[PDB]
């Protein structure tokens, strides 16, 4: 009966003992707070619930593995395969908390605004709001797209309404026959007429190149953002109007056959 | 005959034997709790069966590495090759997992309900339920579409029954010849007869461009989002009508052709 | 001469010693095992030698190292190393596991059965078996395509045959001199003298736009899953011969000319 | 002079020359018998000395950092960097390995065999054999095709010969004059005259769909796999030859033009 | 009552009591700096309590562990799992920690400058300022665009202005009858008329090639970066005038008809 | 003044010194034998001073942090730095690693030679020489194309010329009213008048398809490798002569023109 | 008062807080050294500053967590955390470490060189100069791009003028009743006339095929690489003339229509 070996392995069980008891404790204690909190706030029961349990497994298998460890049965391997499922979870939330850190960034950045007319990416539309995950935005027709946050930091990011000033571009195809400083002056006249569009900015008209059926002008005018559609409107109407006035006649597809037999 | 390092490898033999066999039953045991849970609810019995013997031979391999390490022979080596293998795992599991986040995720944003029509990345439909891995959605063409939760949570969600008002657009494309005010005010009056298109909201009658065989023109209304389609017919039709009866004639493609010889 | 250091090397020398021996014998058992079991089930010759084979080398370079670290050699670079190639083969081995992985998700939550018609990412076909790595489905041409269970978990899965009830679609393109309430009422008198449609489902029969050469009328009827490609060649045939017996005419691509010169 | 801790000194010291002496004659062994087994079998000479020359490079690396840690240098860090580099080796062998793991697989489960004419992803033609990396195949343009076999195992594999009994589809393209029942009964004959057609398999022939400038009648019937091409050039030949002779005309691109001026 | 190990076992937990508290009263300090720093600065409340609480959180989790671990319960699982989540962690802030080394990298080599119109990959503008994550841009259509410096570090950077000079090209259809001689002395007068065409730089006048109804010739100038578009609208325009007035005619799509019956 | 402790202190601080000396020497000798090795064969100055700074810097690190480790100074965060360094240049130099094990796999198996005509991935060109990371290949055009040999290695290899016999298509577009049989005894009789169409191998000539303006044969020969293109230009040459001579005429895009008014 | 315990206490404190400030002594002599190092050479102001107060932090870091284990609490976790820290940057530095090393093999292997016209993944242009991230070219419109080494390391490298003669194409389309002979002499003779065609290289003029409208042939000569260009336009305009004295007409499309009503 030796008392100094005998009685280290005595302290070691009692430690052991100890150690898991207390551990049982803590797990249940911490599963009560969880529950509480999550109580005292929005949540769903079963994803609460499951949670909860989750947690206290977890616990529960660290102070289990404690007091193996604390008896002397060796739990590195044990160690390893809690460290393989762990990795294997941040892999699996690895997209969900790409696309928290990109809310976060969205929010503190502010590349764009609730109620701004965007571009993300090949959608367009007037956003709503920016959650955690994903943000939200009406598109003209009416539809509701919900965009995680990750894709949105991902790639460029038009903003419509940023500046307060757009550019227009015309494309007029008439004849080769029409003249050409004819057609110049009546829409340089028609731009002049235009209150809408701003004045100090360039007003480009000028011929753009020599279609197959037609030769295209290019007219390029800038307006607020808030108008441009009606501008654009207002100055084809008037294109048409006054060119169909003036004689000036958009070609249909033209054609030039030849006749054998 | 030494009695302390003799005593001591005693005690360690008999604590590597003790170990091997407490590992042992309480592989069984657990094996036995697992398949009569496994019983107590719906499983299948050739996945239950490869389940409990994975999970019994990794306890058995814990146990037996645990013994030699307490008899002294080292197992960093096969530790190494476990924790290998549970990175592999995790690896293999990486998309089920990620699946299963993003079904969680869906679960709680609720970005879309069950008997919801949405689009999703290309596929739209009236979403029948959501699992913990993939949704179920009906096509109105009949059809079943089974998709990941994964694949859902990235890209967008496009929502069409969100907003109970939705714009329609109509592109009229008519003859160069054609009024423009007479055309603009037929359209206008057949929007004003139609009671299902929304008073309060923009209705856009403008001339939109000039075509190649015809002037297009845009008729954007807005209606409740459960009458779409009938307002879409409704007014085409009367559109139809209304331009025959007063003789807008809608062009067949137009070609202009010059003779030689 | 001592006779406490020298006999701990001792101790020490001999350990290793039965390491190595304990070691090589019980890989020969195993491996004598593991080619029993081999024997008593399918397997490839070849296979089964390279699987043997390696086991074999990795409990023999197990054992060795062991003997290694029990003599006093360090071995954690060899460690590392291992630890390295079993990354490696993990790596390598992940597409393999993942469609494993897949394929039991796919025998649990049964998307699709065997001799189910079904489409996968681009292929349609019906179903012969589920493997554990690969289905196998015979295409309507005749063809055979084995498909990886895990491309079949990633992306959609259209099951065609789970919804007893399928929509077919018709589009017909009329001349613009047709009578609209004529067509429409030989539309649904053909649609009502079918009795393979089903009456309580919705019968849409409606002009769905204005094509360049033509005016399209959309006509959408459900029927039973297996006779729907047999009521939509009857509905056709039926279609044309009212309309070639009642005068309407489809019409051919239509032109404008202009004559110059 | 102490007679403890300097014969524990030199113990050590001489330990460490022992482990490094027996890593250098262990090394040049083994290097000596690798270079043995690769003389008695095909191998490269350049390719077999550099892998004798890293493989002999990685024991001395091993033995001298043992020796090292035996002396009282801590090697923590070069096993940092020796892990690192064989990690990155591992991802770079990621790719031979996996296709070796595919081409395992491949030969297990044996998907196609040699000389089965198959598509691969694009690609068809007739295996000739399947190595341990890739597969090489002859296009039916007698072309030689080497392909890996992880892409062969990612995406599925059309297997062409599996069937015995392949689908042809005939598209026959006539006038909307023609008269329908005497085409289908033209088309009926034809296919009953065939002795190579399968007279227990589905024989299709419905008109398929009106197009712009005929009605498409589609043909289904099956044949051997043996005799696909032949079956479908001589019923193709006989359909004209028969349409010819009963005066059923295949309409050019019909156009309708309308004169103006 | 012994002496030694009692008193040893005092000393632990003592000194485990005295890091817990140290850890508590370093952590509320740590806070409390963090929270003054942030205040001295523009920094979001919210988004500056998170940072604080999550700070706290894992400092007060570093203390509690290290006080388990002097106490004797073995934390390494829990070493296991924090590592899990830090590598999670690390996953999911690569692509922003990414963008900012991009954004470094612009910084220093300065690819591009601040007012520079550039494109990059596939959107061009003149850039307004370059941020530590993303750069923005305002394209000649007047839209704000906001691109992450990740995806501009990747691929290429195409620089309009870094060049002073660049080069026009003129492809010019004219009618097979046309003289090749006359064409181009007519379009080399032209071009040594314009005093904005470099003259010391090669300027390309050649019959590029022969197009289905014309014969293309190609016209290569060099001009300042600043007056490129002037210079081939005025180059454009005095074309145009000069071959109407030599009766050099481009043609409309040439058709060649034969005539049956 | 103890002379146990103090001594073995006095032993720890001259052991530390001794190996940071030795380590320093060693690092010195290691970096001349470098510089002496890389001078005794091709090296660049830059890039060779380069590596030999890096060596150099690694080594004194290591010595260092073992002196470190020796006096008392805990170093692990140290070797988790270095540990994570590593592991950023591995995956930095994966894609160059794994070119160099793709060009060792194709120097082994051999999937093409010097000197032959093959396509790798949408580039085809007669291979000039295989290197330890990329290949050059001469295309027709004359350019010279560099293909790593991972891009290789990945993706179909089509080798043209491994197979000494291929096999020519020529596609027949001939009239309708054309004699089906005449057509094919004039082929046959052109193809049998070849000398260097293979006569053992199968001589394809049937009525391949109805196109829209035209009957389109296939005519499938089988010649040597190196007379396929003059066999193909010579049939060609052959096939046309012979059917304008026998009135056999090719038909330009056919229409059917209908009148109106 | 205990002799022993408590002066292994006194040693241990006095030891860390040796070992911390001996640790902010090097911090400070580090970041000087750094600072002047930087100083000496040219640096950002900014960048310098944020580098150097990295550094500082990460070795104050090491040290702090350093005296706090010799103390005796244990930094495993602060260990993990550093360790994950330092895999994120490493898998942010990823992708400009690759860049790195991708310039270095540039470097190495010479794929091409300054001033050196080439296409490297659908951009071409004239090389500038290579750096250690990105080379530089300008583009024959005078446009600068700058590209990262990694993808042009990836994918292939054309080298336009490595091969000092390259091969010219021409496409030439004549009428059906050409004399075909007629056509390859004329095509001959001009070949014969240029100088600037290697004679020695082969000159091929063969019918190529049978297009809709024309009868194509191919012309492919080889010439000297600075005079390609010239060299085809030469042979166009030369071919053009010779085509047109002889009579030898270039069809426009040609149609066959045929009359209804």
């Amino acid at each position: 009966a030796n008392q100094a070996l005998l009685l280290s392995y005595a302290v070691n069980i009692v430690a052991a003992l100890a150690i898991i008891i207390v551990g049982l404790i803590i797990a249940r204690m911490i599963s009560n707070a969880v529950n509480r909190l999550m109580i005292s706030r929005k949540i769903d029961a079963t994803v609460a619930d499951f949670l909860s349990a989750l947690v206290r497994y977890g616990i529960i298998a660290f102070t289990l593995i404690a007091a193996l460890g604390r008896v002397g049965v060796q739990t590195a391997s044990v160690i390893a395969v809690l460290g393989a499922a762990g990795l294997a979870v941040g892999l699996a939330l690895q997209g969900s908390l790409s696309n928290l850190a990109a809310g976060v960034l969205l929010v503190m950045f502010r590349p764009f605004r609730a109620g701004e007319y965007v571009d993300l990416g090949g959608v367009a539309g007037t956003v709503l709001s920016v959650q955690i995950f994903s943000t939200t935005m009406r598109t003209a027709d009416g539809k509701i797209i919900v965009i995680p946050n990750g894709k949105i930091i991902a790639g460029n990011i038009i903003n419509f309404s940023r500046e307060p000033v757009r550019r227009n571009e015309f494309i007029i195809g008439v004849a080769y026959d029409s003249d050409i400083d004819q057609v110049k002056q009546i829409l340089t006249n028609i731009i002049q007429s235009e209150d809408r569009i701003l004045k100090d900015r360039e007003m480009t008209v000028r011929l753009n190149e020599l279609g197959a059926s037609s030769i295209n002008f290019v007219v390029r005018v800038w307006s607020n953002s808030g108008d441009l559609q009606n501008v654009y409107w207002d100055v084809l109407e008037r294109i048409k109007r006054e060119f169909d006035a003036a004689g000036i006649s958009f070609p249909y597809p033209q054609m030039d056959v030849n006749f054998k037999r």
